[PDB]
């Protein structure tokens, strides 16, 4: 459910994820609502994210931003 990202990178399109349980998940573009929504993601902080089975066991689905939508203010 909820976790801490401490990777991502966007040239092998795979980050990792630590769970609060120590669940890691893998992050996909296939995971992501969209492909844009990849440079909204924020390193060093708190990510929302859904549990997913998948036949390799642990996967994140549905990948959300909780973060400010605007993090510089004018």
């Amino acid at each position: 459910m909820k976790g801490k990202v401490v990777s991502y990178l966007a040239a092998k399109k795979y980050g990792f994820i630590q769970g609060d349980d120590g669940e890691s998940y893998f992050l996909h573009f296939s995971e992501l609502l969209d492909k844009k929504d990849e440079g909204k993601l924020v390193k060093g902080s708190m990510v929302h994210f859904d549990p997913t089975p998948t036949p390799k066991g642990l996967a994140a689905k549905a990948i959300s931003l909780p973060l400010e939508h605007h993090h510089h203010h004018h």
